[PDB]
DNA sequence: GACCGCGGCGCC
DNA sequence: AAACGGCGCCGGGTC
């Protein structure tokens, strides 16, 4: 493969070294392109960045990333992994999609953007005539890739000193909480060593194990078991306190304020595109998708989340979505009904639960309702059911009997979805995204009932999916004629930064895009609100 | 120090 | 734990 000097020509395939996988971390320690059997191996790689009209190749995104750090707007095209991705969503590393599609993820800048060029010209042959697939890739995930590069170069805000305070809060919390746990077990032991707890609470005490951990087959001290236990002694309570604060510690705020970007003072997700089973993305290295928000402690972790001095948060989130996609897919006359009447299914269930008028339905038993709804529906057993109502399973069998009985017309789209990836093997969204699931024929019912189950739940979750990729991709341009941005995705939310001024604005527009970025059997509305932190926003 | 599997748990 | 689904990150060992 010919050695060529530095500059590619137009529509180079590109590859590139870094010194850690975040992009906004990394140091650029080797560049690379290539076009119709050559190589170009840029000498100092920040220079080279320059001359590039596009980035296009393996993880184009990540090298957009890192170039909009330096003041460069290199949008990423054509990505290899993105058709991968497409064709089949196990496809979703570099490493297993090169081995797979015919050559080997290196090192070395140059084979990187050598394997680019082979891989992406292999792939997009495998995507002729797939009409829908490459629909999905040049209307929903190419632009998209873009879209994702700007906000992960952007970042959200962060209140570092606040969360620092909180934290020595916690601390005394929590010591107070041990300090109990010890005292009440009549010796001190790491009550982070869930091992040393299992011993403690079973052997030394008389506790009752309810269940067995999985691989091992120690006994389990989970939440759930625990929640079963809060009557067998005091000691529990405790743990589960304890549980939940150390949790929240360690994994939000202590972290985060040790991960804001210096140039920005800002904290940065990446948000992974080729992650997921169903077509969701995914965020890592720091994950923002799953920010606390139920617990009191939790919220005040959330309001930490703040907007740029003058601007304010716009959190807009897509209501009851998954259950308005699958009225959409099943054509249930009485489940679109109840949307065509714009009842709440989820307010329905809590006022029901624990028997309250709907206007007492609060945040925490709205949460536990939802459980109940996508659990019954995506095929949670009455064993389960019972203790999740806290009621007996004749009473929780009943349920799934009634609930099941107001809406048909599922359980025919449930069956048919089932014999039609039996027999194609996958199973598809409504704009055909493919999900395989090969275990539909096996001989053994638990491993065949589970591949069901992850079949059925796929074409309403990654439908959903791509309908919030969808509106992104319409927004965002709207929003930066509008001197907005756009933060985050939390699968069916988005949240975004407005200036005071056009904040309303921004909103009323962002609404009116999402409800209407695919018309459909139902109406889709959205929650919107706005504040200066991201609780207050969705409040 | 890096990475592992596990149980556990935050969010959607 | 439990026959909901989909994620990524945290705190007894190997190498
Ligand atoms: N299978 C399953 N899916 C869930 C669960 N929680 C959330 N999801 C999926 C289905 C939801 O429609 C979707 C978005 O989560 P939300 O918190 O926005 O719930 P949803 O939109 O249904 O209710 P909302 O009216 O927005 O509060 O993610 C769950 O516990 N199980
Ligand atoms: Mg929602
Ligand atoms: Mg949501």
């Amino acid at each position: 493969l010919e050695e060529a000097p530095w500059p590619p020509p137009e529509g180079a395939f590109v590859g590139f070294v870094l010194s850690r996988k975040e992009p906004m971390w990394a140091d650029l320690l080797a560049l690379a392109a290539a076009r119709g059997g050559r190589v170009h191996r840029a000498p100092e790689p920040y220079k080279a960045l320059r001359d590039l009209k596009e980035a296009r190749g393996l993880l184009a995104k990540d090298l957009s990333v890192l170039a909009l750090r330096e003041g460069l707007g290199l949008p990423p095209g054509d990505d290899p992994m993105l058709l991968a991705y497409l064709l089949d969503p196990s496809n979703t590393t570099p490493e297993g999609v090169a081995r797979r599609y015919g050559g080997e993820w290196t090192e070395e800048a140059g084979e990187r953007a050598a394997l680019s060029e082979r891989l992406f010209a292999n792939l997009w042959g495998r995507l002729e005539g797939e009409e829908r697939l490459l629909w999905l890739y040049r209307e929903v995930e190419r632009p998209l890739s873009a879209v994702l590069a700007h906000m992960e170069a952007t970042g959200v805000r962060l209140d570092v000193a606040y969360l620092r305070a909180l934290s020595l809060e916690v601390a005394e919390e929590i010591a107070r909480l041990e300090a109990e746990v010890f005292r009440l077990a009549g010796h001190p032991f790491n009550l982070n060593s869930r091992d040393q707890l299992e011993r403690v609470l079973f052997d030394e005490l008389g506790l009752p194990a309810i269940g067995k951990t999985e691989k091992t087959g120690k006994r389990s001290t989970s939440a759930a078991v625990l929640e079963a236990l809060r009557e067998a002694h005091p000691i529990v309570e405790k743990i589960l306190q304890y549980r939940e604060l150390t949790k929240l510690k360690s994994t939000y705020i202590d972290p985060l304020p040790d991960l804001i970007h210096p140039r920005t003072g800002r904290l940065h997700t990446r948000f992974n595109q080729t992650a997921t089973a169903t077509g969701r993305l995914s965020s890592s290295d720091p994950n923002l998708q799953n920010i606390p928000v139920r617990t009191p402690l939790g919220q005040r972790i959330r309001r930490a989340f703040i907007a740029e001095e003058g601007w304010l948060l716009v959190a807009l989130d897509y209501s009851q979505i998954e259950l308005r996609v699958l009225a959409h897919l099943s054509g249930d006359e009485n489940l679109i009904r109840v949307f065509q009447e714009g009842r709440d299914i989820h307010t329905e269930t809590a006022s029901w639960m624990f028997g309250v008028p709907r206007e007492a339905v609060d945040p925490l038993m709205r949460r536990a309702a939802k459980t109940i709804n996508f659990g019954v529906l995506y095929g949670m057993s009455a064993h389960r059911l019972s203790q999740e109502l806290a009621i007996p399973y004749e009473e929780a069998q009943a349920f799934i009997e009634r609930y099941f009985q107001s809406f048909p017309k599922v359980r025919a789209w449930i069956e048919k979805t089932l014999e039609e990836g039996r027999r194609r093997g996958y199973v598809e969204t409504l704009f055909g995204r493919r999900r395989y699931v090969p275990d539909l024929e096996a001989r053994v019912k638990s491993v065949r009932e589970a591949a069901e189950r992850m079949a059925f739940n796929m074409p309403v979750q990654g439908t959903a999916a791509d309908l919030m990729k969808l509106a992104m991709v319409k927004l965002f341009p709207r929003l930066e004629e509008m001197g907005a941005r756009m933060l985050l995705q939390v699968h069916d939310e988005l949240v975004l930064e407005a200036p005071k001024e056009r904040a309303e604005a921004v909103a009323r527009l962002a609404k009116e895009v999402m409800e209407g970025v695919y018309p459909l059997a139902v109406p889709l509305e959205v929650e919107v609100g706005i504040g200066e932190d991201w609780l207050s926003a969705k409040e």
